[PDB]
């Protein structure tokens, strides 16, 4: 039967910061995305800076610079990338790359690019965000306000993308999560309970993006460094409603919870 | 609809004479301690031997280490299960007034059946393919190791309820993994049907399912000391209705619903 199609996160950043060193070592997230492919990704989801950009550098040069070699060692073994991006600039070298996926918190709002997008067969990864970038922090209080405004957001975007020339069926349709629903914990649960009215609302692909976040935190009360046992929690529940991409950290801790599931059934 | 966890605490103790037995045995309670924090509903104390053979001497030490610990925790107020398959270390538990008794070997000994009893102890009655006094054969198939055991459940509780024993305490155990053969199949397909259980005998089930081998089966993973395959495994039980579920990682296990509660 179906089964969540799992995108391996990894940050350029953090992975060759980690020894240190003081290092721009792509080496050190090539063997790391590697790796995810070895545990069962399915797609590796490339980050080269923070989606909370309140960083110093935001760089379009550099951004392309810890992309560059990443992506190309990636396509050479043939793994399929995706790379999690805002800026134009740096979603263009995408299409230039030809990489296969396109991870926009923003949600691609450039209409300077789309005719691009249309062009490439890049499949778009269309998140909702409440949040504005380089504003102060949101705290959607009404959960429900923002799912209606949600599914708005997302019948303007889609139809905006398809009229510039994009194929429809290359849209998968990322409601977010945690930070980008408002620091309220319920909206998340919220949205995790009812990201099947999105696909049916628009017959598209739903991606759900759980790992870590602080939301899942909050139910349980652990800190970061102990959030598996409810990310695997969350994930499992988004595999067994029918979420069609999951996003986590441990690729492999995901699979052996999916291995098991469909096992037992 | 809620799973009871039942948090697992060894008590080791080296081979020479006491002098140091409280750092032993205060461990266990720290450890017990740590683990209702955690939301262990259940301690389930083991206590087995350096070599796990029964003795006349090794009951009187069994006794020995599990008396401070339980006293200590039901003097916190905490549910005790004692994980012992000697009828005299059962004895020493019924008067101890535990709230569980758990026999890998599943009472097979009816000379202890009348002290069973008389008391308020709930009875794991566990199942095993390899069971003690049984004239029956090992079974190889799956759907006849179930209907097997589906048969000694049904035995062994008459027993029971004959001798005096109600049977609300009976808590039955189908167990999981070796104890069902070096067939995952087998603990795979009680993983599923064990609801069979529940209404056929209008009983409470346990699984114990955390850290076995048959879920590296599946997996291809090391098990033995990783979280999720076994997390993955309790959390199926827990939506299958399981009444109690035996686990190391009791903190992983109690997140893991307070998160699938949220999203009920
Ligand atoms: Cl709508
Ligand atoms: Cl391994
Ligand atoms: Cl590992």
């Amino acid at each position: 039967q179906g089964m969540s199609k799992i995108f391996g996160i990894v940050n350029i950043t953090t992975d060759s910061f980690s020894d240190g060193g003081l290092y721009l070592d792509t080496d050190k997230a090539i063997e790391h995305a590697l790796h995810l492919v070895e545990d069962g990704a399915d797609v590796i989801d490339l980050g080269a800076a923070s989606s909370n950009p309140d960083t110093t550098e935001v760089g379009v040069v550099e951004e392309i610079k810890r992309l560059k070699p990443v992506i190309k060692a990636l396509k050479e073994k043939g793994i399929s990338i995706s790379v999690d991006t805002f800026k134009p600039e740096v979603q263009s070298f995408c299409i230039a790359a030809a990489v296969d996926f396109i991870n926009d918190i923003q949600g691609f709002p450039y209409p300077e690019i789309y005719s691009g997008l249309a062009k490439s067969d890049c499949k778009l990864v269309l998140m909702h965000s409440v949040q504005r970038i380089g504003a102060a922090t949101k705290v959607e209080t009404n959960p429900e306000e923002v799912f209606t405004s949600m599914m708005e957001f997302f019948k303007e975007r889609i139809a905006a993308l398809v009229e510039a020339g994009v194929k429809r069926e290359r849209i998968i349709l990322d409601p977010g999560m945690g930070f980008f629903l408002g620091s309220n914990p319920e909206t998340s649960i919220l949205v995790l309970k009812r990201f099947p009215e999105i696909q049916e609302a628009f017959n598209l692909q739903v991606m759900i993006a759980v790992s870590r976040k602080s939301f899942l935190g909050k139910i349980t009360g652990t800190d970061v460094k102990s959030r598996l046992a409810p990310t695997l929690a969350a994930e499992m529940y988004a595999y067994k409603k029918g979420a069609d991409y999951l996003r986590t950290h441990d690729v492999k801790s995901l699979s052996d919870a999916l291995k098991i599931s469909k096992a037992l059934g």
